[PDB]
């Protein structure tokens, strides 16, 4: 299956030869501003091959039908982002914001705060590092593991902000299995987090728990998902990437985080898609 | 949606008063030895309210049609169980065998090796304990918990034995994937990790590499999967719990191995059927 | 498959020996008048067993959960027309009626305008006769077929009025498709028409032309869709019953036509759904 | 949604200007003898734009990979021609052939017998006629029609051989419902037909019935489906398209009975994969 997303439907098609990959995003809404620079700057951020743009806007705006684009098995890298980009599009349009960057390298892990991860330095970086305090190793490590003709694993550290709530589909289509889907299915990844994560295991309800009864949300353990429905705090996301399997990738996760980017992105536009109808008056609404 | 699975959809119906849950399981195959005693075992296991099944099997073997099941918002974990259990009756057929139990709780984390958990022990263990030296912190850390009016997280562990190669839709719909999506979904869980895990990240290719040039795999760091298709070795799945957010459940991590087990299982059962016309020759044989 | 629909799924499960039938409708926004009379009346015209509402309810309104419901291979028809019931009442909250007819029994076929079939007496008729000039004879030709231990096919005619403009997923999901797909698979059925239908086949684009111009439209040869989506129109929607392959049935495109008119329900209320998010505009209206 | 089927999934993106359209046909098993020239003929049948496979095959042979293919809102029809061309190879693996050709053309209908019309002479015909008597008159009422700047509608005829038997997942994927779904769904079509059709709804039990009870099937009056599954019997589908709404398409029900086929093709390419992990049996003998 090349197809991804419910409402939100992203298809990706191979070339052989690999002269140029492509993807088609089917059910985005009419009327949307198409920032086609915010499109190819991102396909800049990958491994760093330009964007044509074949349907689905008309006059820089989404005309509501598929959006055929095509970049010169395939490296479905490229059409992955190709398509986040696109669905951050509509992301913009409610303010929601998705942002990853490089937290750890190999032995070097940045033991900072979630919430204090350097974004502002992580645009900057060459390898979008997220603590200034071990870019300089990360670096080095990458660096290391590529002249001794070898890899190294990563770290990546997705937050979305300006999160909306109710945003996921209970049951069988909660917003932390599509991510964990959509953030897993990337290549090398082998670990996913949200929020407190694996440590969350070691805690006692009494230091998990998130109150608030009063305006919004105290602490954010859960990551900004409860019961598989997003509750308005920021998401905390966490996907761990192999050891690639000067040439070749010494660091696959780099690029990877830009993916892991586009991924969320493809999610969040989808279940707000899928949310639309969750309520008569929002539909009456809809329809006037 | 309460509806999961490609082929093999599995959907849980509530029932107000909360005097009994449903599940129905389409895509079953027809010609398959109904065990309703391994069913009826499972959903003792979990929080440990008879099952009955309505449809969908005639004479001891499945008739092809959907199961429906009844056992006396819902508390979908018993229709996970049922339904996972039926799955697994196709996963017999094939020698596919699907194990879980608690490694960690609390601070006490079992430091064992993967393949050195004691399942034999697990399941005679009141919480399915993988390392008997452990057994009785984690029964003191669960007490405990529940006298201070409090709970605890838990982590735990799924083995997949008799693996079969290619279980697996690349792309979009990769068994890791999968198992991320139907892992994460499960209540309380906020990590999963496949294989070494987030550890992989902090590892070099020459150490995560797993090779064989002759007959089997030699390592198996990437936990059973590869390309987001099985390669034959077991399955390496981890599962953390949350703690839940004497009465109540001290430490949901305990009846949540049950259910990421019946999960795994449902996943597994669906790339089977999935992976079933891939090839021309597989199809000509099917229609003889 | 025992599911239905894109967005309005809905599933029926079946019950050996007969005792009672199931459905679950899936996708019903929350906050929707649940009028469980209207329900229990419809059942009452196929054949013509209580339903008994397990949840998707509370105090009269939708929750937006999955509705249960149950009814004392299964007989289908039952549930088809449960579910549909539940659609019609999102269906109503846009005052979009559906209503059908028998117009056609054996060799007696009521040759009436379209827009001339008297739906009054529909209601009231033992066999929901559309034309009252042929009532006796529908009746005489049934009778007939019975006594002679023999069936006879039926033609059904399907109104649905207070139609939206829009209805209908373009290119492979259009709402002539679903139409078409639902009627096919209703029992006994070898035949659809849209409007003129096979007629439209020996016109001129000169006489089937439906134009306006200035307010709505003029003619509506189209049957209430062009494109795949519908125009406003009211919908003109033909369903032929082949004769049942005194006792058993003699002719079950009565019966049919109850059930035509459910699954025209469960699609329309379907693609309401889904055109719910088809505008940007929509969509922030939806998020207020 | 521009994919269609359930297994085999067709997808069709456009390209402003009308440069080109492209198809994506996703779940081809692999090892498939590619005929690319049957694919080059098939589109040079619609108004008789070469077209270029971008992936899925490899040496001759499908790859089991999406298989990208570029013809030179989008006129879909070329690309619903090109995948169906690909899914009638999988069907030539198991002897199905798909065919079908204009019987009526405006007031002038053909009143031969189904298995009557003349394919041989249809294939050599420009305009697919069934009925050599009235090949004449067809090609004079075109023209006809054209030069009156108008158009005409026709009755197109799909007749499919070799077929297999099961071919159709029962309840809400039938084989009928499938191919009424798709072929509704092309343009101009207004009414679809199965076997006996329309005329079934006059009919009695004992004229309809088609039995057996020693080798194969008596009479053909259902079509070729019975209860929503292929009984072995050849497929009577009649699609009838209205006219079109020199230059411009005075008949495009000519063009259409080449989608018409196509579009036959993919839902009988679908329920064939669909159809392969039915019987346990089968599944076995696919792995081995």
């Amino acid at each position: 299956m090349n197809t991804f997303g419910t409402r939100l439907k992203f298809t990706s098609f191979g070339e052989s030869h690999g002269v140029a990959v492509g993807c088609i995003i089917d059910g985005m809404p009419a009327g949307v501003k198409f920032d086609e620079e915010f499109l190819q700057n991102e396909l800049d951020k990958r491994k760093g091959d330009k964007a044509q743009v074949l349907s689905g806007v008309f006059e820089g705006y989404t005309t509501g039908h598929p959006i055929a684009i095509v970049v010169f098995s395939a490296r479905e890298s490229v059409a992955r982002v190709a398509g986040g980009a696109v669905a951050a599009m509509l992301l913009r349009e409610f303010d929601i914001c998705v942002q990853s960057g490089v937290f750890g390298v190999g032995t070097f892990v940045s033991n900072l705060k979630e919430e204090e991860f350097d974004f502002e330095f992580a645009k900057k970086s060459e390898i979008f590092c997220l603590d200034p305090k071990l870019e300089s190793d990360f670096k080095n490590e990458i660096l290391n593991a590529r002249n001794s003709k070898d890899s190294v694993g990563a770290a990546v550290f997705t937050k979305v902000s300006g999160m909306l709530i109710g945003l996921g589909e209970v049951l069988y289509d909660k917003l932390d299995s599509k991510l964990a889907h959509a953030l897993m299915g990337i290549n090398a990844v082998k670990a996913v987090e949200i929020g407190e994560g694996i440590n969350a295991s070691k805690m006692r309800g009494s230091c998990n728990n998130d109150a608030l009864k009063d305006g919004k949300f105290l602490s954010n353990h859960s990551g900004g998902i409860l019961g598989g429905i997003s509750n308005g705090e920021n998401l905390i996301l966490k996907t761990y990437f192999k050891p690639t399997p000067g040439r070749h990738d010494p660091c696959v996760g780099v690029r990877g985080s830009v993916v892991a980017s586009a991924m969320v992105r493809l999610v969040l536009a989808d279940c707000l898609l899928l949310n639309a109808s969750a309520n008569l008056n929002n539909l009456k609404n809809a329809y006037g």
